[PDB]
Formats: structure tokens, sequence, C-alpha cells
DNA sequence: GCCAGGCTGG
DNA sequence: GCCAGGCTGGTTATG
């Protein structure tokens, strides 16, 4: 890599009359996150100005959102998105749910650490302040990032007991024992819960997702639905969330940008494979139909190719 | 989950 | 009939 050559080409594009957005996109969306950190360092040393601030002046619109997000480290970006989801008197529960429900223990440990560094308060405290009831209990538990790690031994006895407990806490009874659902679904390892959800189908006339829809409502329902999909098949979860961000009128750009940026370097090949298999056309194609301009170009580079 | 009703398959 | 799935609504499950 040549961070200083990239940093120089970016400054030229910034200072150019009208701004050369294509140069900025072509560079930043075709570099790894670590290469971008080096570019930003090299840029500050050359210009005495922060790259992120210089681009926030030089860009606007959805393109600005993409590019500024790409400049943050993965944990910084996640922490900033969590902060933004909680900003003001409301809560963006959909975004909070997406991040907390899909991040691994190791990702969440770094988010907790980085959040506190950037905002001087614990993530858990902001979550407690923005949520209430069982939804709060579930989000706070997940955010600890202390799910059991995948053991070397499959515990079939516990798989069966957990399935019965989920059934007895929900569909089988009047009302719902939500704390039993929260315990099992936050504490057990991911491969364990995968097996629990199939075993659950032996006891229950409905699968886990349909049981959630029948038993709970609102933010709690949304959160359990996202979590179960994340446990069952996380690349498919992101493929479905991307399809949902585009399928209808307009675009849920906040969701589309965040997924494309945060997964580009993690599992985007699997996301693309699941998307193409389910929807028959490529993720690339859906992005092309829903977005335009340099913004489109940036997302297509994060996609990484057709099919 | 319970009690039913009609429906589509093999 | 039997086997496997679905969808409705009424009287509704440690209720
Ligand atoms: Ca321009
Ligand atoms: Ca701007
Ligand atoms: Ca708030
Ligand atoms: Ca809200
Ligand atoms: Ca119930
Ligand atoms: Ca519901
Ligand atoms: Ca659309
Ligand atoms: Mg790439």
């Amino acid at each position: 890599s040549d961070a200083e050559r990239d940093a120089l080409n970016i400054e030229t594009a910034i200072k150019t009359k009208g701004v050369d957005e294509v140069t900025i996109v072509n560079i930043l969306t075709n570099r790894s996150n670590a290469q971008r950190q080096d570019i930003a360092f090299a840029y500050q040393r050359r210009t005495k100005k922060e790259l992120a601030s210089a681009l926030k002046s030089a860009l606007s619109g959805h393109l600005e959102t993409v590019i500024l997000g790409l400049l943050k480290t993965p944990a910084q970006y996640d922490a900033s998105e969590l902060k933004a989801s909680m900003k003001g008197l409301g809560t963006d529960e959909d975004s909070l749910i997406e991040i907390i429900c899909s991040r691994t223990n190791q990702e969440l440990q770094e988010i907790n650490r980085v959040y506190k560094e950037m905002y001087k308060t614990d993530l858990e405290k902001d979550i407690i302040s923005d949520t209430s009831g069982d939804f709060r209990k579930l989000m706070v538990a997940l955010a600890k990032g202390r799910r059991a790690e995948d053991g070397s031994v499959i515990d079939y006895e516990l798989i069966d007991q957990d399935a019965r407990d989920l059934y007895d806490a929900g569909v089988k009874r009047k009302g719902t024992d939500v704390p039993k659902w929260i315990s099992i679904m936050t504490e057990r390892s991911v491969p364990h819960l995968q097996k629990v959800f199939d075993r659950y189908k032996s006891y229950s006339p409905y699968d886990m997702l349909e049981s959630i829809r029948k038993e709970v409502k609102g933010d709690l329902e949304n959160a359990f639905l996202n979590l179960v999909q994340c446990i069952q098949n996380k690349p498919l979860y992101f493929a479905d969330r991307l399809y949902d961000s585009m399928k209808g009128k307009g675009t849920r750009d906040k969701v589309l940008i965040r997924i494309m940026a945060s997964r580009s370097e993690v599992d985007m090949l699997k996301i693309r494979s699941e998307f193409k298999r389910k929807y028959g056309k490529s993720l690339y194609y859906y992005i092309q139909q829903d977005t335009k301009g340099d913004y489109q170009k940036a997302l297509l580079y994060l996609c990484g190719g057709d099919d």
C-alpha cells in the first residue's frame, strides 16, 4: 500500500473545483479499513487537517454518510451508530436491535470499550436510559457480549430441555414467560441454539419465528425476531435486511449503508451468495435499481461484484 | 396451547 | 377412512 499517494490524490480531488467525488469513492471504497486508517493518518500529516472533517465539507447527501462511516474503525462505527440510535427523546429501536443482535462477543467487547472512550459513558447505561421493560432486559443482556462460546461437545440433553422450556414459556401457556426466553436466547452458544430451535419444532406446532410473532409485540417482538435470524443464519439475516431496505418505495438508506459498510470486510461474499440464491437476482442488481450517482457507485464497490 | 369447522395434498 | 400439511372462528390453556 501507498497511503501517502492515496492521501495526496484525495486532497487533489477535494480541492478541485466542484470536488472530484469519483476519485474519493474509487479510492476509499476499494481499500481495507486498516488501509483507510493509514490514509487518514497520512492525510492529516500532509494537510494539518483531519480527513474526516475535510470530507464532511467536500461531500453531502448519502454519499457523505457512506464515506464518513467507512473512515471509522469497525468498533468506532458501531459505537457511533449505537449513539445515533439513542439520540434525542426518541429511540431508533430498529438500528439498536440490528447492531446488538448481530454482533459477536468479541465485537461487543470492543464496542463497549470504544463507546466509553468516545462518549465517556458506558453503553449499558445509555441503553438503560433509552429503553424499558423486557425490551431493556433483552438489549442489556445481549450487549454484555458474554454469550457462551461454542463448546467442543454438543449437549443434546440441554438442547431438548431448552426446547421444552421455550415451548412451556410461550405457545403452550397463556401469556409469556419472557425472562425464560431472554435467559436461554442470550446465554446459550450459537450452535447450541441452532439445534434448540430445530428441536423446538418437535414440541411446538409453530417454529420459533412464528411463535415469537404469536406471543409478543412491538420492540420486544422485533428484537427476538432479529436475534433468532441472526442465530440461525447471519449472512441470510443481512441479505433479508438488505432486500427489505430496497424492495419497496424508496430506500431505507440508513440500513443499506450501515450493512454494506459494516459487512463489506466480514461476510459479504456469504451475504451475496444467500441473497442471489433466495432472490434470484444479485445484491448488485438491487443496489443498481434503488440508488444512483456516486452514492450508487460507492455501494457497488462495497458489494464487490455482480452475483 | 384449547375446542371446533372446511380445505389441499398422498 | 388413514397419513401428512395448511387456514378459519369460538366455547378457549396452571385456565
Ligand atoms: Ca463534483
Ligand atoms: Ca457536507
Ligand atoms: Ca433517546
Ligand atoms: Ca422509536
Ligand atoms: Ca402464550
Ligand atoms: Ca405479535
Ligand atoms: Ca426501493
Ligand atoms: Mg473490495
